[PDB]
């Protein structure tokens, strides 16, 4: 080295003599011969260059080994809210995936469900399912690369399936379009395509890029013609993830096992999670001690699209957390310390000015509320909670403010019959019934405990709470009862029976019973009005006055007296 001769320039690159001419004749470098030497400025401009070309022979080579790109997954999740005829389609492609016999094959429930075709696999979610919207977005994680989505035709694109298509899109998809009950009498599937087509959604027989398919969710039919389409689909939109590259997927729901312990529920995304792996999701680490699947298998593996129960983390992490791999308790525990940090760090801004903002109050516990009751909730699902929310903070009407506590996602327990007894409150849940201790815990403390199949039920429940005794009552029963005292047979007069009053008021402006120690005497209304004093128009608090009774007959003391209207008087 330090000079050099273009023989050995390729001889140290691992280039042909023609070649590197080659290269020399691209630049525009004069030269005489293989031997001829080069300037300092022209060796270095050859050096710098290769940066460039070999930065792009690189990314031409992962642009092209991440296009070989595997088996995949990719999943697909199907929405709107509670009681739409949407575990219906679910309950459809659960069945249409075993179409053959019981079973053999437990068919368990998973967060999702493998539909095994000839070319590959495509993961159905089977969940909540409504979503609810349990999370209105993640905003968001997506779980799933395909969408499903069912129109009904019993009821169409209920608002719910809107957002739920929004979902979709703002989750970077092309989509499908699932038209269900075309066996039905009352089935227009043309009314969808026209529904579609008023929103964007232009099929491919009126020249579009949004894709239909009429199927039956109970027969069998058009299931077959929407599989191979979603195969077509996926090679068109050329949606495919790798399973090599860092790992990545989705928690369910997570719970107990007497034998196992703590358990969780996990949809594996991208790459292999595997039997002594160390884990983290949320917050929450640990270390994979067993792993459980929907056949009720134990699994030494769980591949892409892999829904497994996982024995190994200290913290139960919540429903639709990401799960990530790490590479090392180090890291299990900053990236768990630095959102502990922000999350902590933020819920202290959060605080101010908040007693106030929304103000009602901290949810309204310490004004009159003229006729209060209070609420914490207990759902199943994130997506009635938000709904709740969203419905409620509107129908505050009759005086009391709803206020709703610090909520969670899952089943009943021993933390909600200690909240509702320090906050004097109700509990609200929807799907989920409350589990066995739970219930036997709240039935026998006296909190006033509610199931629903709608939310429009619950909600509708909440009503009964907005009973602010004296005006929702609505009952007539009595506007006063008064004993009789004297009467005056005074002939200045007529006929005036003092009275004194056991209710509201008794009024010269209103009707009159009258009720003995065994009988009803007469009924009418007051016609005089005498007092020991003066021929006074009413009497108000409790004094004493003589009220006419039309044509009576049972004169001086008889006994008490009982005078009803409306509360007007």
């Amino acid at each position: 080295m330090a000079k050099v001769r273009i023989y050995q320039l390729a001889k140290e690159l691992g280039m042909e003599t023609q070649e590197l001419l080659e290269l020399l004749d691209q630049m525009g470098v004069a030269y005489k011969s293989h031997a001829s030497t080069l300037e300092e400025k022209d060796a270095e401009a050859v050096r710098e260059l290769v940066k460039e070309q070999r930065g792009l022979q690189e990314k031409l080579a992962e642009e092209e080994r991440r296009k070989s790109l595997p088996r995949r997954p990719p999943v697909v999740v199907i929405m709107g809210h509670v009681d739409h005829g949407k575990t219906t389609l679910l309950d459809y492609l659960r069945k249409s995936r075993i179409a053959e016999k019981e079973a053999g094959g437990i068919t368990q429930h998973v967060g999702a469900f493998e539909v095994k075709t000839p070319q590959g696999t495509v993961v159905f979610i089977d969940t909540p399912g409504h979503e609810a919207f349990t999370t209105i977005r993640q905003r968001g994680a997506k779980v799933a690369d395909i969408a499903v989505i069912v129109i009904a035709a019993d009821d169409g694109i209920m608002p719910q399936t809107e957002e739920a298509i929004a979902h979709a899109k703002a989750a970077g998809a092309k989509l499908i379009f699932a038209i269900n009950k075309i066996d039905l009498p009352q089935a227009d599937p043309e009314k969808v395509k026209r529904q579609l087509m008023e929103r964007g959604f232009v099929p491919e027989e009126y020249g579009g890029d949004a894709i239909v398919i009429p199927i039956s969710a109970k027969t069998g039919q058009g299931v077959q013609d929407l599989l191979e389409m979603i195969l077509l689909l996926a090679e068109l939109e050329d949606y495919r993830a790798d399973p090599n590259a860092e790992p990545r997927g989705v928690i369910l729901e997570s719970k107990l096992d007497k034998q196992a312990g703590i358990i969780a529920n996990m949809l594996v995304q991208e790459g292999t999670f595997r039997v002594g792996d160390y884990v983290v999701a949320g917050e929450a680490y640990g270390r994979i001690r067993a792993m459980m699947d929907a056949d009720g298998n134990q699994r030494k593996e769980a591949g892409p699209g892999s829904a497994v129960q996982v024995l190994g983390f200290q913290e139960l992490p919540h429903a639709g957390d990401v799960v990530e791999w790490v590479p090392d308790l180090e890291a299990a525990k900053e990236i768990a310390e630095e959102r502990k940090e922000e999350r902590k760090a933020r819920e202290e801004e959060e605080k101010a000015r908040a007693p106030a903002t929304m103000a009602a109050l901290l949810a309204a516990m310490a004004e009159e509320g003229a006729k209060e009751l209070n609420l914490i909730l207990r759902a199943d699902t994130q997506g009635s909670l938000e709904a709740i929310q969203h419905i409620l903070a509107r129908a505050t009407t009759e005086d009391v403010k709803i206020n709703i506590l610090a909520a969670q996602v899952g089943a009943p327990t021993e933390s909600d019959v200690l909240l509702a007894q320090t906050a004097n409150a109700a509990i609200l849940a929807f799907g989920v019934n409350p589990p066995g201790s739970v219930k036997k815990k709240a039935e026998e403390k006296g909190v006033l405990l509610k199931t629903f199949r709608i939310i429009y039920d619950l909600v509708d429940e909440v009503r009964n709470m907005v009973k602010g005794a004296r005006e929702p009552q609505y009952k007539e029963e009595v506007l006063g009862q008064a004993e009789v005292r004297a009467i005056f047979r005074l002939p200045t007069g007529k006929q005036v029976a003092g009275c004194m009053v056991t209710q509201g008021r008794i009024p010269r402006n209103a009707e009159v019973r009258v009720l003995r120690d065994g009988q009803v005497i007469w009924q009418g209304r007051i016609a005089s009005l005498k007092r020991f004093k003066e021929d006074v128009r009413e009497v108000a608090q409790g004094y004493e006055c003589g009220i006419g009774l039309d044509g009576f007959d049972d004169f001086r003391e008889g006994d008490v007296i009982e005078a009803f209207q409306m509360v007007e008087v």
